[PDB]
C-alpha cells in the first residue's frame, strides 16, 4: 500500500467530467478542474490540463497523468508550508501518508488550519489527535473516508484500506 494506492481507492477513476462531494466538476482520480457551475468552463479547464479538445472525456493514462501531478503537487505544497513540514518531517511514512491524502483533499491551506491536531500529532499524541480531527466539517460530510484517514493517521498501519 502507498499513497497512490491509498488515494486511488479513496477517489476513484472516472473517465468523464463527474461531479464531486461538493457538487464540483472534477474529472479522474479526483482531479478538480473548477468551483464554477458550467459545464463549459469545466471543459475549458479539461482541455487546458490534457492539451487537447477531449469533448470532456479522458483517457486512463490521462487520468494517471493528472494523478501524478497532483500528488507531486500535494506533497510540495506540504514542504513550502510552513505549518506543514515541521509535522510531517516528524512522522513516519505511514502517517505522512496520511498528511497527504488529506492534503489532496482539502489543499494546504486548509488542512494548516487542524491547528490543534496538527500539533498533537507532532507530539505523537495518536489518540487525542484522532479525537480532534474527527470534530470538523471534513469529517461530517465523508465520515467513511475521513474515518479510514484518522485511523491511518493514529495507528500508523494500513488496516483501514485492507
Ligand atoms: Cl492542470
Ligand atoms: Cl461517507
Ligand atoms: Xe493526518
Ligand atoms: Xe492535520
Amino acid at each position: 500500500m502507498n499513497i497512490f494506492e491509498m488515494l486511488r481507492i479513496d477517489e476513484g477513476l472516472r473517465l468523464k467530467i463527474y461531479k464531486d462531494t461538493e457538487g464540483y466538476y472534477t474529472i479522474g482520480i479526483g482531479h478538480l478542474l473548477t468551483k464554477s457551475p458550467s459545464l463549459n468552463a469545466a471543459k475549458s479547464e479539461l482541455d487546458k490540463a490534457i492539451g487537447r479538445n477531449t469533448n470532456g472525456v479522458i483517457t486512463k493514462d490521462e487520468a494517471e497523468k493528472l494523478f501524478n501531478q497532483d500528488v507531486d503537487a500535494a506533497v510540495r505544497g506540504i514542504l513550502r508550508n510552513a505549518k506543514l513540514k515541521p509535522v510531517y518531517d516528524s512522522l513516519d511514512a505511514v502517517r505522512r501518508a496520511a498528511l497527504i491524502n488529506m492534503v489532496f483533499q482539502m489543499g494546504e491551506t486548509g488542512v494548516a488550519g487542524f491547528t490543534n491536531s496538527l500539533r498533537m500529532l507532532q507530539q505523537k499524541r495518536w489518540d487525542e489527535a484522532a479525537v480532534n480531527l474527527a470534530k470538523s466539517r471534513w469529517y461530517n460530510q465523508t465520515p467513511n473516508r475521513a474515518k479510514r484517514v484518522i485511523t491511518t493517521a493514529r495507528t500508523g498501519t494500513w488496516d483501514a484500506y485492507k
